This record gives structure tokens, sequence and C-alpha cells, in this order.
């Protein structure tokens, strides 16, 4: 499923991702854009021979179990197609784990990159949360 963008800022919110660990709902929503362009189905091999998956490019190597990253770990107790669904419940869940874990939000590159220190709340801008 590729997501409008209030769609996505609306179905994170009510997941609980906005504000969670101090992070504003227009960072998870902008995060989404660069690393997937909003697309659930997104799929990126890494050098390693991890892959990344979903709408929040969730890698194999520590957080879903795609049986091809062999000696990774699956942190997050999933298979990693489950972070390609259509619903985003086990996308959520698992980046929130993700974003406990040292680094926050650094966890994603693209989020590094493109949207940290910038004005983030205009991904939600327009939108009726
Ligand atoms: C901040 C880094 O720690 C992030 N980290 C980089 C790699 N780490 C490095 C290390 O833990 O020294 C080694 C593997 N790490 C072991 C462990 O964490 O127990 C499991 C995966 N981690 C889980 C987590 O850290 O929440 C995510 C990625
Ligand atoms: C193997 C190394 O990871 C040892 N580690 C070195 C420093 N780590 C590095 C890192 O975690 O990336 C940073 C802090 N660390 C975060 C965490 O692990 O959750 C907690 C303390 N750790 C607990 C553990 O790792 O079992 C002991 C020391
Ligand atoms: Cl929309
Ligand atoms: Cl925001
Ligand atoms: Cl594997
Ligand atoms: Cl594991
Ligand atoms: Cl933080
Ligand atoms: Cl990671
Ligand atoms: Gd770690
Ligand atoms: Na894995």
């Amino acid at each position: 499923k590729v997501f409008g963008r209030c769609e996505l800022a609306a179905a994170m919110k009510r997941h609980g991702l906005d504000n969670y660990r101090g992070y504003s709902l227009g960072n998870w929503v902008c995060a989404a854009k660069f690393e997937s362009n909003f697309n659930t189905q997104a799929t990126n091999r890494n050098t390693d021979g991890s892959t990344d998956y979903g709408i929040l490019q969730i890698n194999s190597r520590w957080w879903c179990n795609d049986g091809r990253t062999p000696g990774s770990r699956n942190l997050c107790n999933i298979p990693c197609s489950a972070l390609l669904s259509s619903d985003i419940t086990a996308s959520v869940n698992c980046a929130k784990k993700i974003v406990s874990d040292g680094n926050g939000m650094n966890a994603w590159v693209a989020w590094r990159n493109r949207c940290k220190g910038t004005d983030v709340q205009a991904w939600i801008r327009g939108c009726r949360l």
C-alpha cells in the first residue's frame, strides 16, 4: 500500500508513534517519506546481505527474520514480510523498539540526512489529526 501523507500521519498517531521517545509526528512522517516513499512494500538490499523492509525500512540484521541474513537476530519477533503489510501495526511496534535502543531516530539514515534539523511539522501541515 502506498499511503497518502495525512493518511499515514493519522495511522501513526493512532498507533502511538507520535511524540514517542520525544519524536514528534512530523519526524516519523518525514522518515517514512524518505525511507520508503510511503510504500509499505518497499524493500532494499544492503551491502552486508541484510534487507530493509517496509514503510520505515527496518533491517533484517537485528529486527526481523527473512531467512536469508545468516547469523542475524529477530528482535521484533516477526517475519520481515510482516513489515510489508498494508496494516502498519508491525512496523510501528518494531520502530518503537528501535528508537528506544540507543541512537534514537539516527537509526534511520534518511531521517538523519533529510529530516533531522528541518521543519518537520511541514509533513503534517494541512492534515486533520
Ligand atoms: C546502539 C547500538 O547498540 C545499536 N545496535 C548496533 C549493534 N550492536 C552494538 C552493541 O550493542 O554493542 C550489536 C548488536 N546488538 C546487541 C545488543 O544490543 O544487545 C543487537 C542489536 N541492537 C539492539 C540495540 O542496541 O537495542 C541494535 C543495533
Ligand atoms: C557488547 C557491548 O555493547 C557492551 N556495552 C558497551 C557499551 N554499550 C554498547 C552498545 O550497547 O552499543 C553501550 C551501552 N549499552 C547499551 C545496551 O547494550 O543496551 C548498555 C551497557 N552494556 C550492556 C550490554 O551490552 O549487555 C554493557 C556495555
Ligand atoms: Cl492522505
Ligand atoms: Cl511535527
Ligand atoms: Cl536469517
Ligand atoms: Cl533474536
Ligand atoms: Cl533521542
Ligand atoms: Cl538498526
Ligand atoms: Gd546494540
Ligand atoms: Na534477522
